[PDB]
């Protein structure tokens, strides 16, 4: 149970060290935020790193402070003035809306336009109230009521006129009649000229993001005779006994570049439900399918990622993994 | 006149390229902000990079953000819930509120408490309606209006219920019938034993972090034969011609440890009206004057500025700096 001191001056990490000083008994963690750093900041720095739990300097970009702890001259004035980028516009994730409200609220003549944050925005408002998340003091309770009221900042506050996103036919929560909608296709897929799958067949695995699915991973792979593994862009473990396909591109444009080269392979994709499966259904030459290992529970994914798969026509797979050597 | 775009995510950035790619006769600056960096993250930011005309990679501690872009599983759910402090309680300064105001929402049932962001909290809400601010279209007017909206929400939204104020006897902003008023006092004197100034006198000039102030300052050295110069912790050119005092201290915390090594020194400060006259007003055998240059208009600093120094019994000097040399 800790207390947060966020402070930008000197004087401010002087104010903390006193409120510290004064509560002995208790745990801090100190942010300073901070366009400036030399041997004064670092100093004063250095006293509450050794004083707090747990400490940390965010060294900003000048510029992004629009106000003044200290009274401005009329010179200091007229330079952050002058300095200030014209904005006519800005683009942002729907949930950024609410993380970066404060700053958006600076421009209020500009104008406001949106993207999806992600697979999160395939997930309709009323699924939020399912009873899968009405079990009070539970996790899933917890992120739905999150969810609720960030929806409903995204949605009613600093109005923004139209919403980007990427899922073709599969309706948005930012679809809300308060603003435009518009499909934007991230992927071209035309200039392939893809023919009979002819030659051989080629087989990926997308790896997961969560260490915790690794003995699972391994598992699939030698299951479904997988010889690859492309992994998440946020994984940071290896799989054993499967190549790593080790590039800087995610998946998706990694097999445009494919299919290309290769326009008679045969790709299959097996994914434990990555949103890549929802970019690529269409793609030529390209065969999808989610694995459901039987050692999880049935809730562990939630229940509108099977809908979403299953309204998207990509097979859903139970694979026994228990059935599995090692 | 420039767009704005905000992204978390690879597949964001990938939005972003495609908006740009549609609007080629636009300016956009572009900001990634991630807790990720790898060549996958650094590949789609340097596409971005070579397209916009600025970007910049906000690489953030990992954690920060309780919400997701992709649909959790439960594992997901459950380890970002049991990474989370528990927060009892945040301080911040109070136009962190503003800045903040998004961070603090996701705490509702932590106590909020605050402190002086600096001299700005000593302008009283009446001030920003003098006629000094109320020219329109002026860099006032716009000052003042931006102060009075963030006052009105650091005061208004998020209830705080306490506020910590360094400066004794001065009215507060913040003291608006809706929170407690405590005086904290960061500088310790009482210790010092200083005596009779029957020792020397030692001359301090307060540098100014503004560069244009730089011949002023000069000038205010060799008319008033003013030894040395505590550098601003923001300065960043020199005085020619002055001593400059280099350390890792405020000029406050460096003035109390001089004054305890040498208890019979007369010490003189001088300064184009700095926050550092306020606190140091009342340290013994410690002699503050303010610096009023002729050259510069009457209204180069706000009105507030001399009835607070006035207020303070602190003298202020006109000084004729164009009757130096150089
Ligand atoms: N193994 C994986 C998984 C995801 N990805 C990329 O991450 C994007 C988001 O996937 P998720 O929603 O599963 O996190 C996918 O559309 C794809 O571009 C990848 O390149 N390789
Ligand atoms: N020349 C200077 C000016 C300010 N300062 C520090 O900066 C604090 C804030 O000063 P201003 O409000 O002028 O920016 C002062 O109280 C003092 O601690 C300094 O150490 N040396």
């Amino acid at each position: 149970p800790v207390n947060l001191i966020f402070c930008y001056t000197i004087l401010q990490m002087k104010v903390a060290e006193r409120i510290m000083a004064q509560h002995p008994g208790e745990r801090f963690y100190v942010v300073l935020m901070s366009e400036n750093r030399n041997e004064k900041y670092d100093y004063y720095f250095n006293q509450i790193k050794d004083k707090a739990e747990w400490a940390y300097f965010f060294h900003l970009p000048y510029g992004l402070n629009k106000s003044f702890n200290f009274i401005p001259t009329m010179a200091e004035l007229k330079v952050k003035a002058m300095l200030l980028p014209k904005v006519k516009r800005i683009y942002l994730a729907s949930l950024e809306k609410v993380s970066i409200a404060a700053f958006l609220s600076t421009y209020p003549d500009a104008e406001i336009k949106t993207f999806d944050d992600g697979t999160i925005n395939l997930i309709q408002s009323s699924s939020y109230l399912g009873d899968e998340f009405s079990v009070n003091g539970t996790i899933k309770r917890n992120f739905a009521r999150m969810m609720i009221g960030d929806w409903s900042i995204a949605k009613t506050r600093n109005a923004s006129d139209e919403h980007y996103t990427i899922f073709k036919g599969l309706k948005n929560i930012m679809d809300d009649g308060r603003r435009k909608m518009t499909y934007l296709p991230l992927f071209d897929a035309s200039e392939l000229k893809a023919g009979d799958e002819t030659g051989g067949t080629v087989r990926i695995l997308l790896g997961s993001p969560d260490k915790e699915m690794k003995e699972i991973s391994e598992k699939a792979a030698k299951n479904f005779n997988i010889q690859y593994v492309a992994p998440h862009p946020r994984q940071t473990y290896g799989l054993s006994g499967v190549t790593t396909l080790n590039s800087p591109y995610v998946i998706e444009d990694y097999i445009l570049r494919e299919i290309k080269k290769n326009p008679h392979t045969r790709y299959e994709i097996y994914t434990f439900f990555s949103g890549a499966a929802l970019t690529m259904k269409d793609f030529p030459n390209v065969h999808v399918y989610a694995l459901k290992p039987a050692s999880l529970p049935e809730d562990y994914w939630l229940k509108p990622v099977y809908a979403l798969f299953t309204q998207s026509g990509i097979p859903i797979l139970t694979f026994d993994d228990k059935l599995v050597p090692r």
